[PDB]
């Protein structure tokens, strides 16, 4: 026909289309066509005209949605493709069973984002006398000795989903794998409801007051760019954050610093996005779909995809020299966690939409309100998150 590969997704940025388009010329020199209608409004009509017979070849489909999708059955057994190329082979075995449904590959992983890390300004830290932090205490420490030196201490944008970032590494921090992974996997009552949440939201109210109020609104590009420039300290965010720091010309230790957020070593919380394949009818664009599927996990698409992003590929095989020494970092502290329970899903591959808009909720509301109780807080959490489930 020759088939035709059809993938809805949400890879806007000008660094994924180098790699988007690798994808593409592969696709056509394979003999196919490629098609494409990438839509905007990251974070996630599909569902209605897939449940009428006209789904999309592939679509983005990241943390728990891909099991709906496939309990649905419209979703597709990749087990020739994956047998084909090794798949099980390639993969860490816990982001193999992610993509699985019933023991069947439904989806293809394309990235790993952590999100525990903290970003620090070397430079700024010198000028300070402040001490790259290991432990919460030192987190506070240097945050005192940034501002003493006349620094913003955290920079920190005014979205809900940037609270919870930090929230969920509060979580990690003071629960540690296991307390996390009750909370945001389980949903567990007496976890949420716990003495140990309740200290990681008295540590985030601790955090609020060393924020800046006037940060409403604000991107996680322009804190990271407070911290680039040299007016901010440190910053927490997951190792997209480095695309930022890329695009400003930056390197690795010679002008920033990653390291795990204080009190998470050990742990790798991980972001995987991923492409789950649909069922289609035309056998020649099953042959197109078979062929995106495969490339998506070769070499050239996992290099390029997460280079000129930060995000580690999820190929085990991989030649790391060819990434940052951030990147680096995190492919070494990504098999001391996966040793054991420290690679936990990020609290957004580990609930649904709904789940996390309760927990977003909460946090921003208990973190906008300078008065709010903890032992309030967490059974806000936990009534909220009953609710959206």
């Amino acid at each position: 026909n020759p088939g035709t590969v059809d993938v809805l997704h949400w890879w806007t940025s000008g660094g994924e289309a180098k790699a988007v388009e690798t994808l593409k010329q592969q696709i056509q020199k394979d003999g196919f066509i490629w098609k494409d209608n990438a839509v905007a409004g990251g974070g996630g009509v599909l569902k209605t005209r897939a449940i009428s017979g006209n789904p999309p070849s592939a679509a983005q489909i990241k943390g728990p949605d891909i099991q709906e999708w496939g309990a649905l059955g419209l979703l597709t057994e990749l087990d020739d493709v994956a047998a084909a190329n090794k798949w099980d082979d390639l993969l860490p075995r816990q982001v193999a069973d992610i993509m699985k449904y019933d023991g069947h590959y439904v989806a293809v992983p394309v990235n790993i984002h952590r999100v525990n890390w903290l970003w620090i300004n070397p430079q700024v830290f010198d000028k300070a006398g402040a001490k790259v932090p290991t432990t919460l205490d030192e987190l506070f420490a240097a945050a005192d000795k940034l501002k003493a030196a006349g620094f913003i201490p955290l920079a920190h944008g005014g979205q809900p989903w940037q609270d919870s970032t930090v929230f969920e590494d509060l979580v990690l921090s003071i629960l540690g794998p296991k307390g996390y992974h009750a909370a945001f996997v389980d949903l567990d009552e007496k976890t949420l409801t716990g003495p140990q949440m309740t200290e990681a939201f008295a540590t985030l109210k601790r955090l609020g007051t060393y924020m800046d109020p006037n940060r409403a609104g604000r991107d996680w590009n322009i804190a990271a760019a407070e911290v680039i420039n040299g007016k901010a300290g440190m910053q927490i965010m997951g190792d997209w954050a480095k695309s930022e720091w890329s695009a400003a010309g930056k390197v690795a230790g010679k002008d920033y610093q990653c390291v795990a957020f204080p009190g998470t070593q050990g742990s790798f919380a991980y972001n995987i996005d991923s492409l789950a394949m649909f069922k289609l009818k035309d056998a020649n664009d099953i042959k197109a779909q078979n062929d995106l599927a495969k490339v998506a996990l070769e070499p050239e698409f996992q290099t390029v995809f997460n280079q000129n992003k930060g995000s580690l590929p999820v190929r085990q095989d991989m030649d790391m020299s060819k990434f940052d020494a951030c990147t680096q970092k995190s492919a070494a502290d990504f098999k001391e966690a996966a040793k054991g329970d420290g690679l936990q899903p990020s609290m957004g591959m580990a609930t649904t939409l709904a789940v996390q808009g309760a927990i977003f909720d909460v946090v921003t509301n208990f973190l906008n309100d300078p008065q709010a109780e903890p032992a309030t807080a967490v059974k806000q959490l936990n009534a909220a998150i009953k609710a959206a489930r």
